């Protein structure tokens, strides 16, 4: 008495006739043989549990026309090196802070001076890695050796001040795994991809501020020189991103690239092309890497040049490139839709909150991590993110807040809706107070009424406190470089000055403190932050949160 069984890899289903008392070893071996691989490289699941190979259908009570799911399995084995472009202050400390070893993890920062872009940055990352792990080989020989995952996270993070000095990707994210952050949440996708990739694509490039997800298995990975992942997009969303346009009859090859097309330009091609949103996951062959790298160097001298991977290099790809490049155009290109692909941005504060809510609600918009909260919390306090902070019982809060870094205190601090509070350790014992607003973009000349601090015009913020531009040493063209935030040496002064910078501008001692305190811009904060004290405080809050009998 026999039974028919489907096995699905994610795309197709294939039927096996087998006797109910025959071990599945034969079936799994045959399915592995069919898909070129071998049974060791596959994971067969039925009902959700991983099954052995010496088990018979009668053992696990399966019936005719049932389906078993065959996922790939590249968990252990040859591990890829991670190359990070990070803020320079975090480079010195990343390995100690996250306790990873330098064999698996290399990082650097853009050199002090001019910026290099996505392409130039990638070239500098590959170069700085080779210069430390070459072991005598040449560059082309070194690149062949390992698969490597490169992450761009070295920008200024103007719109996410709470985690700019730690590069955004080191942000703790809750759950409702062990302890985890954005990077640890995202990296398994990159690792799975890079395992499934051919052994000629040795460099994955990830950039942007978008967390990518998918609950379905990946498709096979072509053997082009450039592979790019994307999501099928209607123009209503294509217009906001980089777009791969492909011919109607050729949904695999890349026709050309677009950087944020207009709604009309897309309607002008709606009959002749399909559109994929670039999600910032690329794979390059060694030849692609060499060509990108030489395009990231000058003509005569071979050193450094701003080169944009997506607007310079990228726009030169496809069968109908828009910008000319002799060598770049010769590279083949594959555009892969991400099966079950999902994307959630985290470049801005509002996005941190809403994206973590959306991601959590897949495997209520209030999030408390590594914190002591001494006030009650109800559904009126919606859109909340408290992390590495002590919220004393005399605080008054509302909704839409990001509170990060706040040391232990009994402050009577009121926090208006939409206002956020960040504290950043500085020096051996100081604290920089960085209040701001949920929609501050931290860009703009100070004399423009659209340039805001804590959601009100900067000039107004200055005049409510009796301050003039005479009290600001330095530039005023760009709020991100304006030294407004004071460094103080006590939690008392810290609370006094924070109150003064929010709802109590009449607090005289607050203004006195600010006037006698060193002033930091956001750039100087993320350039000088004492990350070790920030992590130490976070861990002390964790340890306190593990005291089971404490209320």
């Amino acid at each position: 008495t026999h039974i028919n069984l489907k096995v699905s890899d994610g795309s197709s289903e294939i039927f096996f006739k087998i006797k109910k008392t025959t071990p599945l070893r034969r079936l799994m071996e045959a399915f592995a043989k069919r898909q070129g691989k071998e049974m060791d490289s596959l994971r067969f699941l039925y009902d959700g549990i991983r099954i052995q190979a010496d088990q018979t259908p009668e053992d696990l009570d399966m019936e005719d026309n049932d389906i078993i799911e065959a996922h790939r399995e590249q968990i252990g084995g040859e591990f890829m090196q991670k190359l990070l472009s990070l803020p320079s202050n975090l480079v010195q400390s990343f390995h100690e802070l996250e306790r990873v070893n330098r064999t698996d993890w290399f990082c650097t920062s853009d050199p002090v001076g001019k910026k290099l872009g996505s392409g130039g940055g990638t070239s500098w990352l590959l170069e700085e890695c080779y210069n430390e792990y070459s072991d005598g080989a040449t560059f082309g020989e070194w690149l062949e050796k390992e698969k490597r995952i490169l992450l761009h996270a070295g920008g200024q993070s103007r719109r996410l001040p709470g985690y700019a000095p730690s590069g955004k990707i080191l942000t703790p994210v809750p759950v409702f795994h062990l302890g985890q952050n954005l990077l640890s949440l995202q990296l398994p996708l990159y690792e799975k991809i890079m395992s499934l990739a051919p052994d000629k694509l040795h460099t994955l490039i990830a950039s942007g501020d978008v967390y990518i997800r998918s609950e379905k298995p990946l498709q096979s990975i072509p053997e082009a020189d450039v592979v790019c992942y994307g999501l099928w997009v209607d123009p209503s969303l294509a217009t906001h991103h980089g777009v791969f346009a492909s011919d109607r009859k050729h949904p695999e090859q890349l026709d050309f690239m677009l950087q944020k097309p207009s709604l009309a330009e897309l309607e002008s091609l709606s009959k002749t092309h399909l559109f994929l949103m670039d999600i910032g996951i690329w794979l390059l062959s060694d030849r692609a890497v060499e060509i990108l790298m030489k395009r990231s160097h000058k003509e005569s001298s071979e050193e450094l040049k701003y080169y944009d991977l997506y607007s310079d290099f990228g726009l030169a790809l496809g069968t109908h490139p828009r910008i000319e490049d002799e060598e770049v155009n010769t590279l083949s290109v594959a555009i892969l839709p991400l099966p079950g692909g999902e994307f959630y941005h985290y470049g801005t504060s509002k996005e941190l909150i809403s994206s973590t809510l959306s991601v959590q609600n897949k495997v209520p918009a209030m999030f408390v991590q590594n914190a002591v909260v001494r006030i009650p919390l109800c559904a009126e306090n919606a859109d909340l993110w408290i992390e590495n902070s002590h919220i004393g019982p005399k605080w008054k809060i509302a909704s839409r807040h990001i509170i990060t870094g706040v040391p232990e205190n009994d402050w009577s601090l009121a926090v208006p809706a939409g206002v956020c509070v960040d504290v950043v350790p500085m020096g051996d014992k100081g604290f920089v107070a960085r209040p701001y607003g949920l929609d501050d973009v931290f860009k703009g000349d100070l004399r423009d009424s659209k340039t805001t601090l804590t959601g009100i015009p900067f000039g107004e913020w200055m005049s409510k406190r009796g301050l003039s531009y005479t009290d600001l040493k330095g530039r005023t063209d760009d709020l991100q470089a304006v030294s407004v935030f004071p460094m103080v040496n006590s939690v008392e002064e810290l609370g006094l000055v924070l109150r003064w910078m929010l709802s109590e501008p009449e607090l005289e001692e607050g203004k006195n403190i600010w006037l006698r305190s060193e002033h930091f811009s956001a750039d100087e904060i993320s350039a000088g932050a004492n990350l070790k004290r920030l992590y130490a405080q976070r861990e002390e809050f964790r340890k306190g949160n593990w005291k089971a009998l404490a209320v």
